[PDB]
């Protein structure tokens, strides 16, 4: 899928890297980049409406 794109959490990610992109479950993304074959780069506006972006294992998502 052509970059970038959009992404939807099928599971919440939640860990104690800065590195990361955290995020709920439903929640939709946007897909910037492809680090390596497991991971994805993207953001999206949370609920404060701050961007936040960061890295995030593409089995935790559906295209």
């Amino acid at each position: 899928p052509e970059v970038p794109f959009k992404v939807v959490a099928q599971f919440p990610y939640k860990s104690d890297y800065e590195d990361d992109l955290n995020f709920e479950k439903d929640q939709e993304i946007i897909v910037t980049s492809v680090e390596d074959a497991e991971w994805y780069f993207g953001e999206y506006q949370d609920s404060n409406g701050d961007v936040i972006e960061g890295i995030f294992p593409k089995s935790f998502v559906a295209v």
